[PDB]
């Protein structure tokens, strides 16, 4: 099963945090990386201008069940990243999201696939389109049509 995973990171030096994360993803049992998108650069949310965020997408072939894959992405987030001390509820310093899991639709208490907001997020869709331009979502919508209709601005490269 081909899973597509969004990776984000702005902490310390994003390039080596993300590279360590990719190595971790590749070491997930019963799984191997098919391809990784380019690394992209997105500005921080808020006017205060935090560090720049590094965004990418990974195609991972896996025979794990979706919740088993979740277990590993959560483990990697714990091992490779941390919580913001002034915002424990805020996003961690390394973000992994399972965007898509084959053609599966999953609405459990722990796991929602497709990612619930990805169709509204250029920073998830553009890297995905780079590695999977002909992708079709479980509901039949084409990735290309979403990017075209919604007219999301392209992302700058890291
Ligand atoms: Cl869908």
């Amino acid at each position: 099963t081909v899973a597509y995973i969004a990776i984000g990171s702005a902490l310390a030096s994003p390039l080596e945090q993300v590279n360590a994360a990719l190595k971790a993803l590749g070491d997930i049992p019963e799984s191997h990386i098919l391809t990784v998108s380019s690394f992209y650069r997105t500005p921080p949310l808020g006017p205060q201008d935090q560090p720049d965020y590094l965004n990418a997408a990974v195609a991972l072939e896996t025979s794990l069940a979706p919740e088993e894959l979740l277990n590993h992405t959560q483990r990697i987030e714990l091992q490779q990243g941390r919580v913001r001390k002034a915002e424990r509820w805020g996003p961690r310093t390394l973000d992994l999201d399972i965007m898509l899991f084959g053609n599966e639709v999953i609405n459990t208490e722990r796991l929602t696939v497709p990612h619930y907001d990805m169709k509204n997020r250029g920073f998830m869709l553009w890297p995905l389109f780079e590695i999977a331009p002909e992708l079709v979502f479980p509901d039949g919508e084409m990735l290309r049509q979403i990017l075209h209709t919604r007219a999301f601005d392209k992302l700058n490269k890291w």
